[PDB]
């Protein structure tokens, strides 16, 4: 039964918009990662409320518009993080 978690992600979607911050903002204050998070706030979150869940998408729009910017960070991380092979898919300028 998955009737009283529904409402763990309705704090999470009703967050997002109250302080307009991203994922990873509203993932350390519950104390998960954001692959735990999106995966409710995409799922549950839009499941039992479909308007909700356009409150987290629309932040998400902006993210990726900035994103750009953020991937300087990005950048280094590759070094912390596991091996880096020439494969990266299909993209365009």
């Amino acid at each position: 039964m998955h009737d009283y978690i529904k409402e763990r992600t309705i704090k999470i979607g009703k967050y997002i918009v109250e302080t307009k911050k991203t994922v990873r903002v509203i993932a350390k204050e519950f104390g998960v990662s954001k692959s735990t998070v999106h995966k409710d706030l995409t799922e549950r979150l839009p499941e039992i409320n479909p308007d909700l869940a356009n409150e987290v998408k629309e932040i998400l729009d902006y993210h990726k518009s900035i994103r750009h910017l953020r991937g300087g960070e990005a950048t280094k991380l590759k070094y912390k993080k596991d091996e880096i092979l020439e494969g990266e898919p299909v993209q365009q300028s």
